[PDB]
C-alpha cells in the first residue's frame, strides 16, 4: 500500500538523478516501482503528482529541521547561529539535488508547486524576520532596513544562489563555497551600518 | 525591411505584456505586424527566436548602460557608486517587464537563452569582482570573501530579488523598496567584517 508509493517516490527521485521529467514516462515509473500502468494511477495522478509529493517532503524536512533548530538554542556566536541555520537548507536540498532542481523547474508551468514554494518560503522569510528583530530589540543589530524587506532579498538570495550552485549552472559559486558565502552576507547586512 | 522586423518586435513585446509566449500564436505577431505568416518566417524562424532578440536587445541595453557608467565616474561616495550601477538593471529590465519575465521563463527551455543570460551574468559577476578587487587595492574595501564569489551571490541576488519584484511574486520587495534593499545588502557586504 504505501510500499508501492514509497516505491513510485523512490523510483522517480532515482530517474530524476539522470534525466528531466519531461523524459521521463508513467510507464518508466511504472516499472521501476515494480507495477502496472493502471496501478501507478491509482496511486497517482501524474508525474508531475509524483513531483510535487517529492518537492513536498524535501520542503517539510528542511522546514521541520529549521523548527528543531529554533527549539534548541546552539550555544555559539551570532555568525555560527546563522551558519548552523542556512547549513540546513543546504544539506537538505544540497541531498535532494534531483528533486530540486526538477521542482524549481516545474515552478513555471505548475501552480501546485508555485504555491509549495511560496507559502514555505513566505514562512522562512517571516522567521528570518523574527530573529532579525530579536536581534534588533536585544541590541545586537542596527535598525537598517525593514526587517521583513532583508529577510526576504537574503532568503532569494539563498534559493538562487544554492540551487544555480548544486545544479553546477554557469556562473555559479562553487558549492564547497557557497555555505561562507552566504553567511558573510546575511551577517554582515545584519548586524552592519 | 528593418521596418517589418522592428514592428514584430514591438508587436511580440506589446503581446507578451497581456500574456505568455504559449498563448501567442505567430499568426498574432504577423497581424500586429501587418504582414502575413509566410511573411513572418523571412524575419524569424520561430515566435522564440523573437523573445530571444527582444531579450537580447534588454540585455545590451543594460550592457551598454553599464559600460557608459564606469567610462564616467560620478562624484559621489561609495554608496552612491553602487546604487548608481545597479539601478541600471532595475530601470532597463523594470522598463521591459514582460521581455523580462518572459526571458527568464525561456531560459527552461531555449538553450540560446540561457547561454545569453548566462554569458551576461558572468561579464556583470567580472565587472562587479574588478571594482570589488579595485575598492580593496585603494583599502577601502576589507580583503573578505573572494571578490568574484562575493560577486557571483550578489549579482545572483540582484536577478532573483529584481525579478520577484517585477513580477510581483509573492514574496517579493515592493518594487518601490528593492533598490535600497540592494543597495544596504551590496554596501554591508562588500565594506563589512
Ligand atoms: C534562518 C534560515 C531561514 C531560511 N534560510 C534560507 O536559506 N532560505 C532560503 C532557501 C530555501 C531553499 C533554498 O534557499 C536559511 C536561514
Ligand atoms: C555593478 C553592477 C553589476 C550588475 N548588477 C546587477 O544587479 N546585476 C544582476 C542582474 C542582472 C539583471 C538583473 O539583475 C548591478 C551592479
Amino acid at each position: 500500500g504505501d510500499d508501492r508509493e514509497l516505491a513510485i517516490l523512490a523510483t522517480a527521485e532515482n530517474l530524476l538523478e539522470d534525466r528531466p521529467l519531461a523524459d521521463i514516462s508513467v510507464d518508466d515509473l511504472a516499472k521501476g516501482a515494480g507495477i502496472s500502468r493502471p496501478t501507478f494511477y491509482f496511486y497517482f495522478p501524474s508525474k508531475e503528482a509524483v513531483l510535487l509529493t517529492l518537492l513536498d517532503r524535501v520542503v517539510n524536512q528542511a522546514d521541520m529541521a529549521l523548527q528543531t533548530l529554533a527549539e534548541n538554542p546552539a550555544d555559539t556566536d551570532r555568525e555560527n547561529m546563522w551558519r548552523t541555520g542556512i547549513n540546513v537548507f543546504f544539506e537538505t536540498f544540497g541531498s535532494h539535488k534531483a528533486v530540486t532542481r526538477a521542482g524549481q523547474a516545474a515552478r513555471a508551468t505548475s501552480v501546485e508547486v508555485a504555491e509549495l514554494w511560496s507559502t514555505f518560503m513566505q514562512k522562512w522569510i517571516a522567521y528570518t524576520a523574527a530573529v532579525i528583530d530579536a536581534e534588533r530589540d536585544r541590541g545586537a543589530a542596527p535598525r537598517t532596513l525593514p526587517a521583513h524587506e532583508l529577510a526576504t532579498a537574503l532568503n532569494l538570495m539563498n534559493e538562487r544562489t544554492l540551487f544555480a550552485s548544486f545544479a553546477g549552472e554557469q556562473p555559479s559559486v562553487p558549492e564547497a563555497r557557497v555555505l561562507d558565502t552566504l553567511v558573510h552576507i546575511w551577517v554582515t547586512s545584519i548586524y552592519g551600518e
